[PDB]
């Protein structure tokens, strides 16, 4: 019984709400698959799978710019090493706790597994709030954290990366301190700058990968980006490069947005327009409204792009940005495909509605994995002690996205259209489960 | 101010009730001391003190006697290394969780400090339930636990020990695996058997220590064990050797008990009586009732010792065994002193009754520290590569207990009698605090 | 001098029968070369070469399904690291002893060297008898063995693999325990499953490699597989994929066989036919005779393929399957080449007969090395942190075989035909010796 | 049963003749005990005990004075770590092989256990022949050996020592290279010189301990060395300091000896004269006009206490008959197995106290234990402090023998020593589980 399993596992963590809801999500989707495949229920596999191999919680003491000694909490959740070394980002945010990091690390496990790359699953962070912190304060905090965390990481053990609160600068400081303490220059972090082992295509990877996956899904169901009206939400890293690769595939990309308005360009984005957009946005001063004003384009103040008739919708802004309400307009306006650049931007109800209406739906769990896949490419390049040209990284990434798509198809059902929600959850589970089964009771 | 600090610290651990209580307890009695000694509030000392240096939570996978794979959670809370290596027992019980281990680890930190030995504070365990398990199952569990835990321990890093559900057998299993995996024979566990580096006086240490401390307490306040009627609860090693030592100080020890009842002997224990009680209790099913019968002694089925008029009460049975009702009886019958052999046998209500009524009260936090002090001595002898005669361990334990008592007195106030709950909390804090301040921000 | 050397070497191991035989064979093979090239005898090279760098013998204690404690003996022979990390299988068989493992490790040093890959030489195992053991018993045994073995192994130190008694299941068990104990996911075992770092092409490798090598040899001597009558003996892993690859080069493969007899198809194997032979031989009762009956082909009960006139003969069944009488027939029928898929299928006398009649002869140590080569490719893919598609592993495998071919030609003399027996023997020794000489007295 | 166990154990090593003998001898002495205490056969205890935890065999390549590259084989048998780190000497001799090193390492386990010190059991060596080698060749060999061995040793792992072919010089070279490679100065070898962590009392250890044990044995049975007449055989290291300590207890030590014969002295040894013996026995004999005997043993002399400190099987049956007729009250073995087994029985049924060498001559190992303890303490002890600790240890070994020596009119120290060594190892193995 699904319910007694969930109840049984929640007993150890009765107040980890985020983690609880995360186990429920995966386990509900896997349950019917499990009952048809006895192999995946032996050796108390589910219990082993939800209990992280190792979590380290530790104290981080540091001195602020007013010379006040500050105390923060940090964690590295080392969830699964079945497929490879623990892998997943570090998050610095005042709301960070173990429930959140476990939910995140649980999900990275299946996501990394899906890339076909030899990567396990982890996540870490601190309740440290970078907001209003000076560069020095951040550097000292990063260093203070690494004086404990360094002993638990390694090139073939645990390789973290960035996340909310932890950008390139923070990755720089942690990696630098790791190298100093360990007297070892191997790849222990990804998201590195190009001057110390970073990879090309890292900025483009998530958005490019989203387009790659979506085109495979469209192609399989007799379609392509070619000449389709595409709406993109967001105007950040993901949106920006999704727009870029969409244009290269011959699509007419007619929107982008920020947290207060949407620009409409039925003529379609161009390279020039996008560059000019990437700019205005890059500062933080700049607004999508100013971009529109600059190019004489219709701007929808306070609105999303979901009322605009499109063939393909790519939510690339944030979670829950596309609900049944928005799903209804898209479906009525003739949408043929929906694919997630952001993490969980589509509500469960909208997702249900989309699948009921025959709309292709590509979940972020597979569709946005370009980022983590390219993190694996960075590790590989570092491993080989040779950097790769942009074109070969992009190509490899493309090949990975096609393999993710293929794995989804294998488990996505016999229906006229693949169920990618089912397909991606099952594919990620099987790779992990198979490894755990093979490596004995440890 | 106090409330504000306790509210602040609880934000990180909203549901760790036992930990919040432990902190509440320590801070409440520390608060007036800190106002008179503000240097111990400097460098955010308190904030640093309540956050453990590191906690390892880890999965433990093992196979039961029915060949079913089982999954348990385990932890090692490495709370403080300010004075020396993390030190404290392992507990196997289904109720074990991070809140409880943190509360226990926090308390071991101050107890070890009090002993004047170079030992830090730690505590670990697992929700594994030893009840009904076969020796094979316990061994396999212990060994599974160590295949992860061994990497986090070390003779100068963290030396664990026994506790509820972790007796000599289990310590032997864990030390065996530690030695095997590490190919290193150094002292990583205390409570070892004599065949592999254990210490003489280990069984007697807590009971002997209780009597040594109590006698020092009595002597300060113009009294002694000599000629005194003493009641003891319990009939395990703590109670047994308390009786043995009290008898040597010329005391008339008139009771002992188990979960089934209390034996009463107004003529007093003798060497030969106690020796027979020890033999009886060492059998699987030996009861106090059997002892009472053998010697024609009064036996109170289902009753505790506390309604007997005595000059000194020594609870050595279990937590919360000495309550309000019991205290009213003891107090009205003219009890002069109460000293704890067990872990927190006296409820807080009953403790307050004793203190307010002018009854000398020695908290287990100080009085039962003979056990942890002797674990320090085990480490000393293992380090020296030469074991000591029983007389040498005993004489050293005696000196330590007198040092503990002296420290409490130093901080116990200037009333008609020393407040040992006050003294013990302050004394343990001061040593740890001094250590933390000198070693900088780490 | 030869006899003097072997007599001297046996003094240290008077009872190691198999090891003495291995040394005798290898040295006999090399003595004429050594006398013409005294540089390879200087610096006490041969004396250093026959003495393994290190041997670990160790106790393995484990518990059987009847809760009875069992004691077995295990070894890892780390014979040579001149060229790279110790590399070689683990064997579990009641007949296993040091003498046998040294013989296997000594030969493996040169076979590995011959691959041109950077692998040293090693071999290991235990007298543990896997027959009649449960999955539980085998897992506990593998785990027990690793609790000692893990400390002597490593990705750049020693990388074992399977052998008799140690298949994919056992390799999975050992690698899992290795990873657990070490907290490190680098490649320490080859033969891994595809879910945790295994390589494609592993089943195909030995047969594929046999054909690649034979084609190189033919091509050097003015010939090719194209349009040639090829006889294959055997019908297992090696024969199957040798037929598969030979068909791709355009050969006419006209036989296959099992211990019961030979199928003869003068029209030649096709893909369709081969898939049916494999499906048939995949069942325990399935016979070559069933394949013959299905396709209406000639079947020779209790006969080998060697009566059939062919251009090329590929013994892929078993040791000594091709003796002088068979050799005479093949020769008189005009055979042009013979290459060994199985382990030593050709008897010494038959080998001489082939060479003396100008028949190209590729020895197994060179010709069947595809398997070992692919273990090198597995190590490489893991090192690169990227798995390769089958097409890429296959091409890389092909390049290795050409390189092995080149190594043999370098030392195969200047006769009208390259002598590959001589060439394979010298080349393996020369590369070990060169590396030993270069690296000084250690 | 005993025969079935021995035959089964041999299956894994059909040609290890010395090892087979060691196992047979240990198990034989234990079997009656084992039959009465089935607890000690449970958990396949014996099967685990006879199979060493690990053995490292390794190649040593070194260069001789003629610039010829030589190849030798070395080993380290890490037999048992149940009670503490592996501990035992290294032996350089061309006869050395795995069988011999296992025999010695197996026996060393129980001898080390019996001292009551926290020491496991091991033994190592090489077929390298030190004979006719220069200091430089020996040094280069020791250093080459350690470039492999260092990684398997450690202060809390395995602490070797000297043995045949491995003296203070070689211990010096090995300990030096160990320190260099590890960049760690902790105690990894015993037998070190006084300038780098060695212990005082080392030369005196075996002979002193012998007297310490025998005096404890005598007192338990209502006697002591004082006023008693003691005979000693030998004039080497043990014999020398045995005389010195027994003199110190008030004994009248009347004899010493070498291969060439035996010297007598009713007036007994004195301090100034023992010192003269050491320097140089017929030569010493001439310098004092003492009674001298050629090619014969000291056992023909009427004595109260006899201390064989010469060689194996030096106290035969008829000599024991001499001693017993002459009124001997206790025999104590200083040398390795100096009394034959029949003489042992004759003494025991004749009511004379008998101290086996594995117990009585244990001062040597005991002092290796003291060296480690001083190093661990980061202190050197004065000779008086070392000697006082040694005495304490010998009383502890004595106590260990008594508790398994039975309840006869006098304790059986042969049985006591054999069992006590076994039981402490077995108890430790039981407690640490299946590993």
């Amino acid at each position: 019984s699904l319910e007694s399993f969930l109840n049984h596992v929640q007993k150890r963590d009765p107040n980890q709400t985020e983690f609880a809801q995360a186990v429920r999500e995966v386990m509900t989707t896997l349950w019917p698959f499990l009952e048809q495949n006895p192999k995946y229920r032996q050796m108390s596999l589910l219990e082993r799978l939800v209990e992280p191999e190792r979590v380290i919680q530790f104290r981080v003491v540091w001195v602020d710019d007013r010379n006040q000694v500050q105390v923060n909490r940090a964690w590295r959740v080392q969830f699964s090493s079945a497929i490879g070394p623990y892998k997943g980002g570090m998050r610095f945010h005042p709301s960070v706790n173990l429930s959140i990091l476990k939910f995140l690390g649980f999900e990275q496990t299946f996501k990394n597994a899906l890339t076909t790359l030899p990567m396990g699953g982890g996540k870490g962070g601190s309740d440290f709030d970078p907001k209003g912190k000076s560069e020095g304060e951040v550097m000292r905090f990063c260093q203070a954290l690494m004086t404990e965390l360094y002993r638990h990481l390694g090139a073939d053990t645990d390789v973290p990366a960035g996340d909310i609160g932890v950008g390139g600068r923070e990755v720089g400081f942690m990696a630098g301190m790791m190298k100093k303490l360990s007297n070892n220059t191997a790849c222990v972090f990804t998201g590195k700058g190009l001057s110390f082992g970073g990879s090309l295509i890292r900025p483009e990877a998530t958005g490019y990968g989203l387009v790659y996956f979506t085109e495979a899904m469209l192609k399989r169901h007799g379609m392509g980006f070619e000449g389709m009206r595409v709406s993109v939400s967001g105007s950040g890293n993901v949106a920006q490069y999704a727009i870029e690769k969409a244009m290269e595939f011959g699509a007419r990309v007619i929107t982008a947005s920020d947290s207060s308005g949407t620009v409409v360009d039925e003529s379609g984005f161009t390279k020039e327009k996008l560059a000019r957009l990437i700019e205005i946005k890059s500062s933080r001063d700049g607004r999508v409204a100013d971009y529109a004003k600059e190019f004489g384009l219709v701007y929808l103040e306070g609105q999303q792009p979901w009322s605009v008739p499109v063939d393909i919708a790519l939510p690339c802004a944030t979670q829950n940005e596309l609900d049944v309400d928005a799903a209804h307009q898209l479906i009525a306006n003739g949408v043929k495909a929906v694919a997630e650049g952001a993490n969980m931007p589509t509500t469960i109800e909208a997702t249900e509605l989309f699948q009921q209406a025959g709309v292709l739906f590509a979940p972020g769990k597979a569709a946005n994995a370009g980022g983590v896949a390219t993190s694996g490419l960075e590790m590989a390049q570092n491993a080989a002690r040779l950097g790769w040209k942009a074109e070969k990284v992009d190509a490899r990434l493309h090949h990975i996205m096609l393999d993710i798509h293929h794995a989804c198809v294998e488990h996505g059902g016999e229906g006229e259209q693949t169920n990618y929600v089912q397909g991606a959850n099952i594919a990620g589970f099987v790779k992990v489960a198979d490894a755990m089964l093979a490596q004995g009771v440890i």
